[PDB]
């Protein structure tokens, strides 16, 4: 077993954790440290700040790492563009197309 | 009735109504002739989203891919250890 965080890649750990769904549908192998970051929904915040793909939540402007398998399960792609975080995606965007036309 | 669901357009007047990306409800987005034509050509984000955040380069061909965007969801594959590829690149 090898931690699938590319900045880590360790084969030694006290506890093997599970991460994001890989292209196979299997869950990634992460070491204790990296898997703890993932479980707290702060993996990309701790390891991916130099990468492209960050967007701000449509409602609260929280930074969300898009185009990244490690945040795929915590990011919602919104109907009219943009992204919503775990909190703000319980709601839908009201754009000017909702106007009493119905 | 209809209004273009491309938020920078919002037109209600078009020669022909077309369909875009799937919405959460399962319905397809309404798009005017112009915006729907861009979606059909696989050029929607190039035509409308270049100044938005979220763009990444394909790991193989370096095509610019608009991530975190429902309108390009269909063409972008999230790679196992990070990054993206074109759907047609990533199978390699
Ligand atoms: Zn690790
Ligand atoms: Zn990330
Ligand atoms: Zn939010
Ligand atoms: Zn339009
Ligand atoms: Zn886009
Ligand atoms: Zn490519």
């Amino acid at each position: 077993k090898m931690c699938m965080n590319a900045s880590c890649g360790t084969t030694s750990t006290v506890e093997w954790k599970k991460g994001w769904p890989l292209r196979s549908g299997l869950l990634a192998d992460l070491c204790y440290r990296c898997g703890s970051a993932y479980e707290s929904s702060l993996f990309c915040e701790q390891f991916h700040k130099d990468q492209s793909g960050w967007r701000e939540c449509y409602l609260c402007s929280k930074r969300l790492h898009c185009g990244c398998i490690a945040s795929k399960v915590t990011i919602e792609l919104m109907d009219y563009g943009g992204v919503g975080c775990s909190t703000c995606a319980c709601c839908h965007q009201l754009n000017l197309n909702t106007r009493g036309e119905n």
